[PDB]
């Protein structure tokens, strides 16, 4: 197969042409030529003026003065955060194309929501080597990868400052459209509305969402106990979930998502979050008395899809960045702009997302430590302590630096070697193939990977050429922005996939974007003055202060 | 319920506050005030501009020696159609809003892809009157409606020279998106691609696909009769039609829509485009020898998506239209264009294409006549006369004309009378709101609608208030354009809905219409150069003279 080497630059497509030549596809790539290599005139004029990435992001994340005036000019903040968002989408093919199973454009790949979709299609089937041509003919052994590259010797604290709400914030949120269906394969979801549909909290289908809900006032099933709001159980709502033999039954909390008992962390947001829902029908019911259950419920969710959005970019993405620059949601900033309000989520965002080198090698609650066969499945810590010692514990709690290698914890060591094992069933192409479709320069050698000369070495023993590194190993040895918790590719390659997510949902449409979407201003204006700190305020006993980075 | 009376103009959003107030959302609808009437400055400018539809269709459809010029001046033409397209898809919200269920936005009316959409909300449950506060409490009866308005006394053949060909077409090519689910009620729908994916050729799910298919060359299973190819039997496929039990096992064709044996004219049209995926695969397998089955069948059918797109924007609506002006497929048009490329089927569109007086009173095939009895479930009469007869004969018989009234055949009199119980069950808004709808003027009199006066005293007779007659029965006794086969309403509210299914497509979008895409050049040409002449010319033996007006 010709195509096996990817001769395609540019985003141009490969084509097979009878049995020994191939003909590449250069329409609306800036480029022409047998390989699409060849630059148009604007597209040099273009490539002369675009500063690197690096340069952009240095930028971004010093001259914190300039940033403060340019933050109170709302029409150039504006301005910044539109072409932030246009300029980053356009990297996303929407509708989307390629899977793990077509490599060519198919109504298969395109109209089966089963799939997770992919930004480059998989290698062939029959070529030289698992990832086209480059590299040995069988890659490196997962367990090796892992061992060398990647487990944790000594816990590297994250130099950005991030905390465990942070982390937990980060596992919670993503799990509503990373929901692979294992009983597929890796290649499937479950998230079959593939984006921000909060169903992590009232579940993927009616049925679940039926055994979730009080049908009283819009609300949702619960618990009193200790005198504050807790999920109902697997008894009371008959909503399967995921729990360990041990597990007593009045302990199985049911939520939207049937793997939110793994860890109380997750059962704790799951918690706020479901305040939040029956905080917002009270507000709704004073609003609206004349209003049913249903309204009230669907109004409701509607409402905590807008929060979610505008936590995710003003306070998550906003930590995550590092800038300095004040990110906004605003719908209106692309009213006027072309722009595509539908998603589907891509493996390749599944992939970077595998974020345990976040996660502590013990958790601290208050003043006890919980190690990992304590903490996990283990709902009692959550009763014990409550949802504000919680909050207060977390915010306090450092989380681990994610690029730069060798800090993933032994305790989920098996699940890094399950994420390159999984890469690999998938057929994902390099790392710097990767680099190359979005826009960034491939690197050279594996010493310019890592910016240091041990872990460089022992990638170069594992794969020998620099093209034949993976994606998922490569991410996190990569070397970090300046005391960042990322490296390049990561933010680029990860990026326009989160924003396409965020501002590709249907209440960002302008149909949907008004007030009486939410049943007026009342409800709007939760939305527009979100935060993760009203959040907890509104949902947390006392109002303890939170954030994403630690005091 | 205050909203009951439909108080919010032009796309406003009623919302009860309160037992006895509303509120009028008037959000980027040009308008402010309390019932959102009060137009803005600019809106002022445009609604002084702006031509009425009447006017627009003269121009459209008079000048011959004008079109004929501006068609053959690529820049001009590509400007009209580019317009076209953009303006009356402006009219279609996209992402979808409402369905049967829900009168207010919410995820559930969203995501819930079973549901047909709706471009007007359902009138709320305790009103007034069934249409909200116009009207009697009771709606007429509407069996009465039929005999009285819709049903046919002599045979009113369409002044635009309509044939069978074209009536075929038309059930054949809309009955893929229009896809009932009658088990479950009017208001769901079976087509969850919600367009135009060519289920109805290939199965709408993996495993009818896979009975359908040859896994040989791409191909589609079929038959060999007298040296003709047909679709395959149900037997040898064990792929579910409906046929009658008197229908002998040899006689039961199967192809990818289950309901498709219900008139030869349908089984026809299934033939052709099974022997022109056939073709398709044949013309693949020359240009790309090292293909394997799977890739040559899903190119033919992104082939064959692309040419009944083609053939229904040139052929069909160019036709239907009876424009001078010729229209123009090319997805190019909205590159620079705001558009979402997706869809979602209006519950009103499936309603208003009931265009069942196009049917004659018999069915004249070569030199005979065939009632309704012996034509329907029969296609023992297409092996008979075969495809070629089929096309020679159904080009030259007349259709019936749709508007005008009292055209509907007794044969499918009970049809009628479903269409305006079901969309009674599905509570639509009355004739005169989605005039409103689609900016068209509400009619103020039964006589200004129909334009002439015995019908429409028989109409007040049955409603009694012009607010108050039903969008379906208005829809057919409308008073046509001049010599034309439909009145204003059916055009302005359908052209929409059509356009959006047609150019929504995913292969319509930039980063699948390319050549590549197709195979290469000769497969993309086959798509930009076909017609129904020459899918008649390709599959058809004799290549005999086809189009969709009568001689
Ligand atoms: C982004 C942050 C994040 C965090 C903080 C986090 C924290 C934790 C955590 C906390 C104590 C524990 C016990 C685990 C344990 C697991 N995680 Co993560 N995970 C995270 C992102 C993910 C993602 C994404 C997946 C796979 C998604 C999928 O396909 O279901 C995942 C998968 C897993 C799997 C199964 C992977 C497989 O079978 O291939 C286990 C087990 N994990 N994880
Ligand atoms: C647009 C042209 C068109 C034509 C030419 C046509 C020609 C013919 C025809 C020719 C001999 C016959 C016997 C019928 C008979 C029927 N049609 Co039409 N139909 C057409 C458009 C439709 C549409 C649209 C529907 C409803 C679609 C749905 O929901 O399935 C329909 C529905 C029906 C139904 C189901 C009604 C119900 O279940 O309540 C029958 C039966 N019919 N039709
Ligand atoms: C899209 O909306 C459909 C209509 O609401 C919905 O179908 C409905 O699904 C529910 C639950 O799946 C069915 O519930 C009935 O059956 C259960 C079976 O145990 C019983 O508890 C009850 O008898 C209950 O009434 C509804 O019957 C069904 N309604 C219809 C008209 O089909 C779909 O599930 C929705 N689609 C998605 C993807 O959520
Ligand atoms: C989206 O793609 C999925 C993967 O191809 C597909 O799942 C596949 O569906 C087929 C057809 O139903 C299954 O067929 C197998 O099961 C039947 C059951 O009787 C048996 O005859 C055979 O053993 C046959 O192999 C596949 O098993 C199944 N594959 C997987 C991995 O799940 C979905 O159906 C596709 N979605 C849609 C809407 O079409
Ligand atoms: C789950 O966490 C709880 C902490 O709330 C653990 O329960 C404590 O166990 C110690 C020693 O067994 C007791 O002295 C405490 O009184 C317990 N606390 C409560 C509130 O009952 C429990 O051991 C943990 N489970 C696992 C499997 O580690
Ligand atoms: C279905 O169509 C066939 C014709 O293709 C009808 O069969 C004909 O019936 C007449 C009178 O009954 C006979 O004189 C012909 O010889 C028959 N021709 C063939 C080819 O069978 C049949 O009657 C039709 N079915 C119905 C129910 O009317
Ligand atoms: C969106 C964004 C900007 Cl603008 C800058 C910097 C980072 C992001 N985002 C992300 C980048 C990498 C991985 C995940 C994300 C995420 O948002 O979830
Ligand atoms: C699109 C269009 C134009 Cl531009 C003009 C005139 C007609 C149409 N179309 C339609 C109008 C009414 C009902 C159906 C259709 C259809 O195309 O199926
Ligand atoms: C395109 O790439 C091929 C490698 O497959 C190379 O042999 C050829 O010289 C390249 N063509 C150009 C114009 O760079």
């Amino acid at each position: 197969n010709p195509c096996c080497s990817h001769p395609c630059q540019n985003r141009g497509v490969c084509m097979s042409v009878g049995f020994d030549q191939y003909k590449c596809d250069c329409t609306r790539t800036g480029f022409y030529g047998e390989n699409c290599s060849t630059p148009e005139f604007l597209t040099r004029i273009k490539l002369f003026l675009k500063p690197t990435p690096n340069t952009v992001h240095y930028i971004l994340t010093h001259f914190k003065g300039f940033w403060n005036v340019v933050n109170n000019i709302p029409f150039l903040r504006n301005a910044i955060m539109s072409y932030v968002l246009t300029s980053r989408s356009h990297l996303i093919d929407s509708p989307p194309t390629y899977n793990a199973d077509y490599g060519y454009k198919s109504w298969e790949a395109f109209s089966n929501l089963s799939y997770y979709t992919r930004a480059l299609p998989p290698v062939p089937d029959d070529c030289p080597t698992p990832l086209g041509v480059k590299g040995k003919k069988q890659l490196p052994d997962s367990n090796e990868i892992v061992e060398k590259l990647l487990l944790r010797r000594k816990f590297i604290p994250d130099p950005q400052g991030s905390n465990m709400m942070f982390a937990f914030f980060a596992q919670h949120f993503t799990h509503q459209f990373f929901k692979t269906d294992h009983k597929r394969g890796p290649a499937f979801t479950n998230g079959l509305g593939h984006g921000v549909d909060l169903n992590h909290i009232y579940g993927e289908t009616l049925a679940r969402q039926r055994k979730l809900r009080l049908f009283k006032d819009g609300k949702m099933k619960y618990q009193i106990i200790d005198g504050e709001m807790y999920p109902p159980t697997v008894k009371d709502t008959q909503a399967e979930m995921i729990y360990p033999p041990q597990v007593p039954e009045h302990l199985r909390f049911a939520v939207g998502q049937e793997v939110f008992g793994l860890v109380p962390g997750l059962m704790m947001y799951a918690t706020i979050w479901l305040r939040e829902h029956n905080r917002v029908c009270d507000v709704l019911k004073q609003e609206h008395p004349e209003w049913g259950d249903e309204q009230l419920f669907q109004t409701s969710r509607l409402i905590l899809i807008g929060e979610t959005i505008k936590i995710v970019i003003e306070d998550y993405v906003q930590h995550l960045s590092g800038y300095h620059f004040k990110l906004k949601f605003d719908p209106e900033l692309l009213f006027n702009k072309q722009f595509q309000y539908q998603n589907r989520i891509a493996a390749e965002f599944n992939t970077l997302y595998h974020w345990h080198p976040l996660l502590p090698d013990t958790f601290q609650i208050h003043d006890q430590k919980y190690n990992y066969q304590q903490f996990i499945y283990n709902n009692s810590i959550l009763l014990e302590h409550g949802i504000t010692q919680f909050v207060e514990s977390f915010t306090r709690q450092i989380a681990g630096r994610v690029a730069g290698g060798r800090n993933v914890p032994p305790a989920v060591q098996k699940v890094s070697q399950a994420s390159i094992d999984q890469s690999r069933q998938m057929k994902y192409q390099s790392f710097n193939e990767y680099r190359k479709r979005f826009m960034l320069k491939p690197y050279e050698s594996f010493e310019e990977l890592t910016g240091e000369k041990e872990m460089s070495a022992e990638l170069e023993a594992l794969y020998g050429d620099i093209d034949a590194v993976e994606l998922y190993p490569a991410l996190l040895v990569e070397k970090p922005r300046p005391d960042a918790i990322f490296g390049e590719t990561m933010v680029e390659v990860g990026a326009p996939f989160s924003l396409k997510g965020l501002m590709g949902n249907v209440i960002c449409s302008p149909a949907y974007w008004k007030p009486s979407t939410f049943g007026g201003e009342v409800g709007f204006q939760i939305i527009n003055t979100a935060s993760i700190q009203s959040l907890i305020c509104n949902n947390v006993k006392g109002c303890p202060f939170t954030s994403f980075s630690v005091p």
